[PDB]
């Protein structure tokens, strides 16, 4: 059934994942010395390429590959169109490893044919709370706590093979070469998400959306007027009214984050994330990188009253190409990123996120039911989508957990 994933150090079945009690590695300990120094073999017509992410032109080539060949919805109505500014942000965080960005080009014309990216992350990935309890009950605490320390691992994203090169087993070769490059830096685990079901997720959550521009969403068939709107004389008018938001934020004290906020944001975020079983640990430089506002990419607001930052939220933009329609050629989506509330209810904080996103011309707000995202779904009129995001580790045995115990946002 899985000619590639059966050869890899991942859980092979759902059962296996449901049996796992303690976090830890799957494969045998290896050193950097054990790992081949030479790139994985590839067909003579292709070549490995390491793009320079601080080269506008290299970013551009990656951008076009993804624009034309990255994830679509199941109806081929929308294809993500991550911007070049977004890709530089995502691909080049503090202390990134240039060699973890792996491309394949056709040797002749040097056409970019495939890509995968890895970036560093520091992740808490030790045994979940409810397994450390079963463990104490069992007299098995030391084993349960062995890998409690945050680990410096790899987060994989943006795997993409050109449409003309599909179903030729190129994706496995990319994954093998990325693994080699990561392993050669003495990193042995990776975390990745996908919409598809592979062997084998440790958590899975539904997608949710909140309409901001229902008129447009209906036009492009992102949305359809649901059946109960038919018993109305003007269904569209009732839909627009349903999703209407204030023109201006409601929280006094709300403003954009600035560099001086970085310590307080790091502290309140770390306190909040601490509480989930799987979650990132950020340095000040990483808080700066992932949360300070960047035009068209990431938008972050703090609640400061009394010279004190008590709350914040962030969202990032990913537009999609609208493949079919031609009144509109882009869907402009805002995604809930990190947040922390200490002074106001989370629904009141995130309402301001929707107000701001709508004000700035976003069409829809998306999120997965990670973090405490479920706590504001109904009041803020989110609906579940058809999709799920599945979370996976490479080379890491981990108990199945609920998505509300996951605190890692993946771009
Ligand atoms: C320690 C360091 C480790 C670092 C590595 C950690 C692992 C990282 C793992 C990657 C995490 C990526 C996270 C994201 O970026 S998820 C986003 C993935 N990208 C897209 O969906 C973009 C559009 N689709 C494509 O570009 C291609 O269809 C891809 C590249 C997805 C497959 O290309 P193609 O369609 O031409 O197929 P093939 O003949 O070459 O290959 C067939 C094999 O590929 C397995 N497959 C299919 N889809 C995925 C998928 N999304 N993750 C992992 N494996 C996948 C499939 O089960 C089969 O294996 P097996 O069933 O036969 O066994
Ligand atoms: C690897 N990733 C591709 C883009 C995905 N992203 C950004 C997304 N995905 C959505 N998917 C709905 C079905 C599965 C999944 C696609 C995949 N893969 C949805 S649904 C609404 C927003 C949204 N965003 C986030 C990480
Ligand atoms: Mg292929």
């Amino acid at each position: 059934a899985h000619a590639f994933w059966s050869t890899q150090p991942v859980p092979q079945t759902e059962d296996e994942t449901e049996k796992i009690v303690f976090a830890g590695p799957m494969d045998e300990p290896k050193t950097v010395a054990d790992i081949p120094e030479e790139p994985y073999p590839i067909a003579s017509t292709f070549e490995w390429w390491t793009p320079n992410m601080e080269a506008a032109d290299d970013i551009h080539a990656i951008y076009e590959l993804l624009r034309d060949n990255y994830v679509e919805d199941d109806d081929s109505m929308f294809r993500f169109n991550y911007s070049e500014e977004f890709l530089q942000w995502a691909l080049c965080p503090p202390n990134y490893i240039p060699d973890w960005h792996v491309a394949v080009r056709r040797k002749a014309d040097k056409k970019l044919l495939a890509f995968i990216a890895g970036v560093p992350v520091t992740l808490r990935m030790g045994t979940p709370k409810y397994m450390k309890v079963k463990a104490q009950e069992k007299g098995e605490g030391e084993e349960a706590a062995k890998y409690d320390e945050p680990r410096h691992i790899c987060e994989i994203n943006f795997l993409c093979v050109h449409k003309q090169l599909r179903e030729k087993r190129l994706a496995p070769i990319l994954i093998k070469e990325a693994t080699r490059r990561v392993n050669r830096t003495n990193v042995w685990q990776a975390v990745y998400t996908a919409g598809v079901l592979l062997p084998t997720p440790y958590a899975s959550g539904q997608y949710f959306h909140r309409s901001l521009n229902p008129e447009k969403l209906v036009e492009i068939r992102f949305s359809g007027i649901p059946a109960q709107y038919q018993k109305f004389q003007n269904p569209m008018a009732m839909l627009k009214r349903n999703y209407q938001l204030p023109s201006a934020p409601k929280n006094s004290g709300l403003r954009e984050m600035k560099p001086s906020d970085v310590p307080q944001v790091r502290r309140i975020l770390m306190n909040y994330l601490d509480s989930f079983d799987v979650g990132p640990v950020f340095s000040d430089a990483e808080i700066s990188h992932y949360l300070l506002p960047r035009d068209g990419v990431v938008f972050t607001y703090v609640v400061e009253n009394d010279k004190k930052v008590t709350d914040f939220f962030s969202f990032y933009r990913i537009p999609s190409t609208v493949i079919g329609n031609s009144n509109y050629n882009l869907l402009n989506a805002a995604y809930v990123h990190y947040y922390a509330a200490t002074s106001i209810p989370l629904h009141q904080l995130i309402l301001d996120l929707l107000i701001v996103a709508h004000s700035r011309g976003f069409d829809v707000c998306n999120m997965v039911e990670i973090l405490d995202n479920r706590s504001f779904v109904e009041q803020l009129k989110f609906g579940a989508g058809d999709g799920h995001l599945r979370y996976y580790f490479y080379n890491w045995a981990y108990p199945k957990i609920k998505p509300s115990q996951v605190a890692l946002v993946m771009l």
